[PDB]
């Protein structure tokens, strides 16, 4: 599923992530649009083997199991296929884990390289939340 900009921010609301660790809502719909331009869908193999995955493009070496990254671990506890559903739960569920972890967003290159210290605020405006 491709989202909308407003149809993502409501769905990342409900799930928990406006204000999760101190990140405002436009924080994430900042880095979804940059990891993924929105689609669930999403994949990019890395260079190191690993895949990205899904609207956040979490990364199979530490959060999922893809079952072709030798040594990885599954932090999150599923299989990285959950996290292409057009139901974004299974991604805000480890996308939590993944911000708790120490860096913050800095674990996503995209927010760190496009959304951080901009006006993310942008990314939620004329949206009915
Ligand atoms: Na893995
Ligand atoms: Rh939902
Ligand atoms: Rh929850
Ligand atoms: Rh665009
Ligand atoms: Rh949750
Ligand atoms: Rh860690
Ligand atoms: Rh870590
Ligand atoms: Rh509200």
């Amino acid at each position: 599923k491709v989202f909308g900009r407003c149809e993502l921010a409501a769905a990342m609301k409900r799930h928990g992530l406006d204000n999760y660790r101190g990140y405002s809502l436009g924080n994430w719909v900042c880095a979804a649009k940059f990891e993924s331009n929105f689609n669930t869908q999403a994949t990019n193999r890395n260079t190191d083997g690993s895949t990205d995955y899904g609207i956040l493009q979490i990364n199979s070496r530490w959060w999922c199991n893809d079952g072709r990254t030798p040594g990885s671990r599954n932090l999150c506890n599923i299989p990285c296929s959950a996290l292409l559903s057009s139901d974004i739960t299974a991604s805000v569920n480890c996308a939590k884990k993944i911000v708790s972890d120490g860096n913050g967003m800095n674990a996503w290159v995209a927010w760190r390289n496009r959304c951080k210290g901009t006006d993310v605020q942008a990314w939620i405006r004329g949206c009915r939340l």
